[PDB]
C-alpha cells in the first residue's frame, strides 16, 4: 500500500551539497575537506540570504556574517575560519567586500568553474557501469 | 570567471514535481493533467505543513486546508477541486480524515506505488541514448 | 537502520515544471500539456548531453524526429505542433529547420523570472500559520 | 532567454552529505573523510541500480573490490579500512563477506534522525533576520 510523507523521511533527505568538480579540477585540488564542507554549508545558507533580502543591485546574493557567527555556522575555531576563508577566496569561490566604517563586511559565495576535463571526468564517473 | 549566485537563477530553479510513475503506471492512467499538477503543488505544500507542525503522532505530515483555501492554492473552481480530490483519493494518492465537530478535515498526501513495470519503463526512458 | 531501495529511488523521480509557469502573466497562455511537455523535455536535456547534442557555446539541444517527439510526449502530430508553437511563442523553445530530409534542431529555453514572480513565489513558499 | 548549458549542468552536480551528520551526537565520531565517502557512495547507489545490484527485497548494494573502492574514494588501503569501519560502527554501512576470492557485499544505510536532530536542523534552516 501507499506510504505517508513522514517528517523523519523529510529530514533524512536534507543535505549539504559539495560540487563534484571540487574532486576533479586541478584548480580545486588545494581545497581541504573543511573548505569543501564549509562551501556546501554556505550554499544552504544562500537560501537564508534570500530571506534576509541580502541581494545586491544586480541580484547577487550575499552574506552579512561576523567571524563569530561564521564560527558558529561552520563549527570551527578562529584559525580554521581564517584558513577556510583564504582557501575559498584564493580559488575564486569566495569574494569579500568591505563597505566601510558604516557597515559590516559582505561575503559573496561563488559558483565553481567547470572545464572540459571536469565534464569528461564526471561523465566517466556517473556512467561507470558493468559488465 | 566565476559567477555569482543570483536571485533570478534561484527562482528560475524552483519547480513543481510530478512523479514520473504517473505517466507509466496503469493505476495512474486515469489521472488528468490537473490531478497530476495539483499533486505536485500539494507536495511543495508538504514543506509548509512541516512548518505548521501539521505532523501526526506517527510522524505523518498532513494538511489542514479548507476547500476555499485549496481552491486558492490550486487556482481552480469548486467542481474542479472536487474532481481532483476524488481522482487522487481513488488512486490512493490522497487520504481524507474527519476529526469531528470540534475540528476541520485533515488531508494526507500519499507517495505513489511503483511496480517492476514502472521501474523498467522509467529506466528505459532515462537511458534512451544513441547511436 | 533503513536500506536504500529501488522502489524509493523511482518514487523520487520527477518531471519538473517551473513555478513561474503558474505565477507569471507571461506564461498564463500556456496549457497544461505545454507545461508538462516542457518538464519532460528538460529531463531529456540530460539525455542530450549523453548524445553529444551540445553546440559550440555549450548550449544543449534536441535533434528528435517528429515521430520520436510524439513518442516522448505521448501525443498525436496535431498536438505536437500545437505544443511546439505554444512553447515557441513564449520564448521557451527555439526551433531551427534543416530542411525536408532532417529533423529540426530544438533548443529548450529557461523561463523569465520577474520581481512579481519572485514575490508571488515567496508568498506561496512561506504561506505559514501561527 | 537563456540556454541550458553543459557547464551549468555539471556545475550543479553534487555529493550530498546528510545534515544530521553535523547535528546528531550519534554521528559526532565520524571524520570528514567518512562523511564525504558516504556522500560519494550514495551517488554510486545510482550506479548500482544500473548494474542490477538489487537484492530480493529491493535493497541496493555494492559489490566493488577493495581496489575499486580505493579508486572511487581516492584513498589508500589503510584509509579505506578505517572509513569502512567508521561507517559500519555508526550503522551507516553493512558489510557481508563472501570469502577470499570475492568482493564483500556492501549495503549503504540511511542515517537515523531524532527530534533533537530535527529541531537543530529546523533552527539552522530558519536562521533568519529582521
Amino acid at each position: 500500500q501507499n506510504q505517508y510523507f513522514t517528517v523523519q523521511e523529510n529530514y533524512k533527505e536534507r543535505f549539504y551539497q559539495i560540487p563534484k568538480v571540487f574532486f576533479t579540477s586541478e584548480n580545486y585540488k588545494n581545497l581541504t575537506n573543511d573548505m569543501k564542507i564549509a562551501y556546501a554549508i554556505l550554499r544552504d545558507r544562500l537560501n537564508l540570504s534570500i530571506k534576509n533580502s541580502w541581494v545586491d543591485e544586480d541580484g547577487n546574493i550575499y552574506f552579512v556574517y561576523s567571524n563569530e557567527k561564521l564560527m558558529e555556522i561552520l563549527n570551527c575555531k578562529k584559525e580554521k575560519l581564517t584558513k577556510i576563508k583564504k582557501g575559498l577566496e584564493n580559488d575564486g569561490l569566495l569574494i569579500q567586500k568591505r563597505r566601510g566604517l558604516n557597515k559590516p563586511n559582505i561575503l559573496y559565495l561563488m559558483k565553481p568553474i567547470v572545464t572540459e576535463r571536469d565534464i569528461y571526468k564526471i561523465e566517466k564517473e556517473e556512467n561507470d557501469v558493468e559488465p
